[PDB]
């Protein structure tokens, strides 16, 4: 049980959902949870240059933690942790 919050941008991925439960031990496995329950959100975070390596303008915070300073897709993911896509700016 872990909370994504999604940006206004990607909602339509979620049926207009704000806010949805995921789950995986790392960013990695939850982002393709995600896809799992909410097909096409996936490819809209990822680069499409370089595959495993986020896209220039998401950001991504797994509690308030950068998760480019934590390894990325491999950001270890706790029970109850929360998950924050954002356009970057």
């Amino acid at each position: 049980n872990v909370t994504v919050s999604i940006p206004t941008i990607l909602r339509p991925h979620t049926g207009g959902q704000k806010s949805v439960s995921a789950s995986g031990d790392t960013l990695g496995a939850v982002i393709s949870d995600l896809e799992a329950n909410y097909s096409g959100i996936s490819e809209r975070l990822m680069d499409p240059s370089s595959p495993g390596k986020l896209h220039r303008f998401v950001n991504i915070y797994v509690n308030d933690e950068d998760v480019r300073f934590s390894g990325g897709l491999a950001t270890a993911i706790a029970d109850g942790d929360s998950v924050t896509i954002l356009p970057a700016v």
